[PDB]
């Protein structure tokens, strides 16, 4: 009942659609042929309200990896299974101010926050320790489906294997941090890294992640099950730690304009969040300068524009 | 707004108690005019968006906005200006480090308004082509408009001890003149003794309840009715505080409190609950990372009894 | 006598100078009228042994400023004053290996060396403490002339207004040693600018550079006079900084390739010096991107290039 | 012979020994047994001439780890083997100014210099691309035999062991370099860190590495045999290499005070090259803050403060 119309509303969603795709793009991957064989017209948006209303737009059926958009999810994982004070022992809550992958600390030799790739690495640490990689996958993997109200979430080889063969500065992170002693007792730096591509690697479609990101909405409860899935602690920190470092060192400015906490991948993957409202995911493989999509930046601009939110 | 100001009161009243039993650290000791307040003072100042007040403790006693004045210089210079002419000399995001910290973003400009570098940018942008004398009277009746003809003043002899010390400042102002970071035909120094003037106006808990309750209504004063600042105006304001107003701690806060809040060295933290109220804390006393242990407690306290956030 | 010969050695100066002469140029000053006013078709070569022998090539009679060229004169005349471990209680001797004018200390808070503008400013702050500035500035001016042998030196009133007013970055760095309490008690930040600023506008010709280039040669004896000028712990000292930190961040690549001890000014003056054997001055304002003077660049390379020396 | 007597100066160097054995000492390794398994009173110099003249004291046939000692000996045969122009395409010749084992390449995204651990990697990269390691460490073996006169130069399994277990911020320095494709084409990584660490543990004693140094001073041909080893540039460039940054940050304050090219290893070692004079080895366990020895570092001001030098 938060949005008792549904019928002006998707059109002007329908509206926005075709007024963000009139946009050129950009280029995709230009790194490796898994992320550049998609053509830059694919372009679809996603909606899924707290009440489980549900509108897809272009082309929501094409099954795309969570390239970044997984790092709001884990660190929501952790925290539900250890809880705040543990997490926050091992990584900190402040935007670092530069690049994602950037190799330095802050002044407790500590990550400076879970949304860069130190960060990341620490929390995927974190889980289930000292126990096998195939129990985490799947402990994660189910978790992931009751999230998303058992909607399609699957794994992607082909792309885990470019990962694994071609991110080095991953193991160049985790090495430095395995040095500085930012892990837990009794961890394996490789398998903690292996864990991590893995992760990176799962595939979701634009309504399943839309479902997921309502799930965040919601407050831990699925729109569509009423099943609990997470403490309230847990999504309020992941949606704290998504509007002040979410889009990096442009976060801040993101907040500037559009002002939602919202996560954005290599994929072309824009997955915002509405407070109590709603969750949209909006998928768009071309990307600009600094990794994200034109398309989705555009929409997510008109839409904060076209209606209040902020 | 809050149809309970009675019980609302006890509650406020309560946390009130709950935050005096500390002892804290140090006051300032970089100027002797703010190294003089007793350790034991210690106020709070309410006012909601519907006009209904509340103080309770030494909510009468003077004292000047060092690093309170930021938000309302930058609010000032958006409303007089605009959005886009304001923002093509300062950024909008944080910068990471200290506050007085002297280097400048990819773009050769500073960070944010929030910074020393990014004030005194947005100090050089208000009521260009005048003598400071102006400049100070168009200010103060802007403050004046803001806080309902509430007590404003002008402290001379924190000025005069802050002019003569602000070695960081004027190293940070001929760093800004080199790489080019002023609206043609500034003086440097002036728009430093300008800077050095508006970190010198002193209010007390009243009035700055009262400007931040005219932030959080949306330019219009609470106990008056009247339209002082525009919509874009105070929304710019409390994007940049609740990004940024707290420095490299900003983020932390946002952690657990959630709130737009701006701390100055003088032991003041104004909080601003959009749509809600405005509050001022006052304690001389800081901790060492520079924020009054009193008002960060009571702030804690608040936000963990009340949800807000 | 150290050359036996100097009419062989003149030759190949004289064919080294011809060989540097066909180099084009570059830009001069570009920031002050002053500097900016010099013809490129100036080149000029000045040598001195440390015997007295002299040899003056192209036009070594128009006077220029020392801009640059001034602080190892200064650290000498400041280590004479004061003593070693008087006067490194204020400055560092280490590279910092950024550029020149940057605004950051070394771990004691204190100026990585003598050669950046903050260990300069802080040096200029050491000499003749507690006078004002017309007798300090009488007291060095009567130390260059008995360095320099009673040649002609002289003050640029024009460059000294010119540069008083737009030294920015001097005053930043001047501030912010104030701040950082970098400076000995009881000492005026302004006229200590001032000083240097007046220090940094003392112009010379090139047979009197080269005649104080062959001092710190011979170890502190002027080689016409004879008489002693500095103390043999404040040459060692002065040469052992040039050899370190004399060209700033490309310093190293200089000891790379010609391995001697040489101070470059904005004002396309390479002050040379060869212990115990001369000292050379080589002007020319083609300046190339990075501040040194490119025929005098040049001169040097062919000059290592042809004879052993080091 | 160019010491005449070789009598007072023996006397003199047992004197400087005597003032030097009477220093404390410090912590040696503290995070390894192999290493913390030296007692702190062993102490031994030893000093070899360009004339083959041969005196050492103190424990001179005990073998210990070239750690840090074998950068300038690997750049040299890097050097001679393939030429300083490209050399020096991969690496840079100006000191970082900062710690040996920071993760920061210059502006041309390349090493600062040789003697940091980046530009150590890239070294041992450049030596013999796509050869087994087999063949790499006869080849540099037979080489250090014959640089050193056919004197003992062995291997330490067990040191070499220890390190490859526990230097995970070489890994990460590898990787970070193997990002920015600082690498020759046609390498691998792992490789060269195992070649790296296998060249870090070769062990010798102090009369070898005296021999080793003299070899360096002479200038390419050994004392001993007589016979040429290595090129005129490689020992120039190397001996430039070690007077810019053998210390590393300190390395330009060492300069100040003694002013010799000298390397320092982690396992107590300074080998220090007077040119055309002689070469000195210094072994001595106790360790100082920065990593050196304490009665080396004293050896050799006293050393510089008695005679000449320089």
């Amino acid at each position: 009942f938060v949005i008792p119309d549904f019928m002006s509303f998707t059109s002007h969603i329908d509206e926005l659609y075709e007024s963000a795709k009139k946009q050129s793009g950009g280029k995709v991957a230009d790194y490796i042929p898994q992320l550049a064989k998609f053509s830059p017209d694919l372009w679809g948006v996603s909606v899924c309200t707290v009440d489980g209303q549900r509108h897809s737009i272009g082309d929501t059926k094409v099954p795309f990896c969570l390239q970044s958009c997984v790092k709001p999810l884990k660190y929501a994982i952790a925290v539900n299974d250890l809880g705040t004070e543990y997490v926050h022992r091992y990584v900190g809550k402040e935007p670092s101010g530069l690049r994602f992958n950037k190799l330095f600390l802050n002044e407790d030799d500590k990550p400076h926050n879970p949304m860069v790739n130190a960060g990341a690495i620490v929390v995927t640490s974190l889980i289930k320790q000292g126990v096998n990689n195939a129990e985490k996958f799947d402990y994660v993997m189910q978790f992931l489906n009751k999230m998303a109200g058992n909607e399609y979430v699957g794994f992607s080889n082909a792309t885990f294997q470019s990962e694994r063969e071609s991110g080095d500065r991953n193991f160049a992170i985790g090495y430095y941090l395995k040095e500085k002693k930012c892990f837990p007792e009794g961890t394996d730096m490789v398998g903690i890294l292996d864990f991590y591509f893995q992760l990176c690697s799962i595939e979701v479609t634009c309504e399943s992640a839309s479902v997921m990101a309502a799930t965040l909405a919601n407050g831990g409860f699925c729109p569509i099950t009423g099943e609990r899935v997470l403490s309230p602690e847990a999504v309020r920190n992941t949606l704290s730690l998504m509007h002040s470092c979410g889009m990096y060192d442009f976060s801040g400015q993101f907040a500037f304009h559009v002002g939602l906490p919202a996560k954005s991948g290599v994929a072309g993957g824009i997955l915002l969040v509405v407070p109590n409202v709603m969750g949209m995911m909006c998928w768009s493989p071309p990307l600009d300068k600094m990794g994200n999509s034109v398309k989705g930046i555009h929409f997510c601009h008109d839409l904060v524009s076209l209606c209040n939110f902020h």
